[PDB]
């Protein structure tokens, strides 16, 4: 019993969210908290509502920071590192949640929109990854929040941001032979339509999205957390390279 | 806490579980004993082995049956399950874990080989989801253990085997697409080199195995145990259609 | 020039096409005459049909001849190879195109209905693949033709078809490998919606179809017998083990 | 015949071919024009190289042009483009060919390299299409060329190239979405070892990849080519939004 639930323990990790001041990554860095990790979870600008996270984290007995880290600065991302490992003693699991939305007619996309979703949605990812590599040992976790859109592209407008977690992907599987023999997994988990800000479960445009999902619904923000919260414990120790879809069956 | 402890329990569900006398199905009959399940487990011919397993499972305090149903017979499949279904209440969870290994060279294979493997493989689930499935409700979990060879094949020998596996994928998402509407989640999950009888960590063979393996050693079968556990109850809710790879990273 | 329409020339190589009768299957026969193959097509009762396919072909200066076997019978199909190299000098390419489509509520589908869609989906192919392997030689080409509801399955009602298609794709995985080092290319094609008596480009349900596609109307039986032909000659020397999803960008 | 003649022909079509100097993309550039289109090719600074290229060009009977672009400067390829389109009158066919390689121990791995492998291989194509995208109609081609190592990634070192090539098999399916209505494919090719200066049939390190390979030896630039060339002309209608492999079954 409790031997499993040892199983499900993350007591003594030190975590690094980015993104976790709303939606997905204020649920991991949440849920992480109740498994037992201290987190650091990072904002660009939403500086109030990052607060907030961590007083409910530390409401329901856990430990957490914020940091406020642009993702477009890789400086501040290696910062933001460095300081969590100063503060709450080393860096067991890195999970990159702070991707943006972006949709458009290809005919009003620019050069620079492609700069902007890749600055945040892919090239963020992999500075935060070089950067937790030096510190994480044996034992060590990398997660990614991708897309179902990373593997599906049922319409048009979404390329940038399709694409950008599409690479996140292939990143994934190359940074899981180059971090395995370390004892690191890495992995993604690609949501589907999750009621968020980003997603509101209201329509406009839910209902394209709703219609896909063989379960009738909208997931919520916790179930990508509980994924990434059992990924990032003992139990996923033999999962790593892989890409794990969460999307009530729209991508089926 | 105990809230997510509540995330994690099978308490008052009900499991089938093929292949339950030896290594993964084993496992899995297990682990979902522990979270609370009362599990059904069938055999073909290991009788003594399937009673162990039974022992085991009332000895940690948990609730089991073993039921001899030969998986080349539909009909000892389907009796399976009304016995499940009439002794232990009602039927929550299915997980198909009775496969069968082949490999010989092509020039040495018949079409009764063919038919063999097929039979045990891809059409002994088959006829377990669809007796199943009138019994399972809102809630419901089918799980079904294919192979990472499903998505990859890295040796001649194995058409046979990799090919029934990659049935079995195709043969979930089309189902997750027939049950969802009913609330019930079909998932297939994928492991690669576990340490098992059908699978020694110890070569002959081994060794070609293992070098692909990120991660640089062969699983266990508790691995996959968790992994369906976790898919098997509330945090799984989301999940439907998927395939969920747990190998080491040998397919990165 | 002269050297590339050699690149793009059957003439002197026997093909053996199983649906050559009609739809796809007919206009691959059809192709692959065209390129200066000797085509043998097989057919289980349009005895008519499958003549005049024959007519056709001679009537453009080619040469086939029309063979009775019933899929679902293995000594059938063999007789019908071991009579297409008798009468035509030896067997150099493999086109597996007799699928029949199902599709069914699954509270409506029996055991007795996955055995006949596995006989012939599925089985059928295997047996004419282990039986031209012994005719195959170095150049040899195997095609068969899946479906891209293999690979994606956005409707309830077609698991068992969805299914047979994927198994063929993890079957021409393991089979690249059998046959590789004798320097033949296994290789599987999977159309979408193509205007055929199996799915006329009228509704009803075409509609559903139609609007998954990018280029927005379905293709024809002569798009997926260019590429079956393109794959069945020198041009297709190092394409293996491949899926060639054809399908007007529905999968996309 | 003449009439599947008309099948493969490329005449009065406009060809635009980044990285036409060598390898994959001068083979493209030779292939094209054999088959009647006129061709521009673009080149960074080896200038000799292309103007030889576009010699061979004309001396087999065909019409081509070099043009310097450097693939790092946006405003360089949108030039070229629209030199292209002035001087030969119009634009049918875009292929996308100028990656370059990348291998590193991820801990020798900076944020300028990554910025500069995306900046080329993934970001260049990006431009190319956007821009080629308003001279395209009805019937236009748009085809990338990626790398068997975005759908598998077998060794550590290659994760940003892996990622690189992954991104923009995203990018082409959401792009075969935008630009479907308009009658234009998108598409990828995925080589794999093929014998060039960026890979030579002879080691060190070939031997890695040519164990692999299905059919036992490297491919050749050619075999590239005439995919591209069938996937450019009137045979590859129906196919947009696909990934096609080709690597003598190194990934099956």
């Amino acid at each position: 019993f409790q031997s499993m639930m040892t199983s499900i323990s993350l007591a003594g990790k030190t975590a690094f969210v980015t993104g976790g001041s709303r939606g997905i990554g204020a649920a991991i860095a949440k849920r992480l908290a109740l498994e037992g990790a201290a987190v650091a979870l990072t904002y660009v600008n939403a500086a109030e509502r990052a607060q907030a996270v961590v007083s409910e984290i530390e409401q329901a007995g856990g430990r957490a920071v914020a940091i406020r880290a642009d993702n477009r600065d890789a400086e501040a991302i290696e910062q933001a590192i460095r300081e969590t490992v100063e503060a709450l003693g080393g860096l067991d699991i890195l999970v990159n949640s702070a991707g943006i939305w972006h949709s458009a007619p290809l005919e009003e996309t620019t050069v620079a929109d492609f700069d902007e979703v890749m600055a945040v949605n892919f090239r963020a990812p992999f500075v935060a990854i070089r950067s937790a590599s030096r510190h994480l040992g044996d034992g060590g976790r990398i997660i990614t929040i991708g897309s179902n859109l990373a593997e599906l592209v049922p319409w048009p407008g979404i390329s940038l941001y399709s694409a950008s977690k599409a690479a996140l992907a292939g990143l994934t599987k190359g940074l899981a032979r180059d971090l395995g023999p370390r004892g690191i997994t890495v992995n993604i988990v690609h949501p589907g339509s999750t009621d968020t800000d980003m997603n509101p479960a209201d329509g406009d445009h839910a209902e394209a999205q709703r219609e896909r999902i063989a379960t009738g619904s909208y997931g919520e923000p916790q179930d990508i957390a509980g994924l990434v919260a059992w990924l990032a414990g003992p139990q996923g120790k033999f999962v790593t390279g892989a890409s794990l879809t969460i999307d009530g069956g729209a991508n089926a």
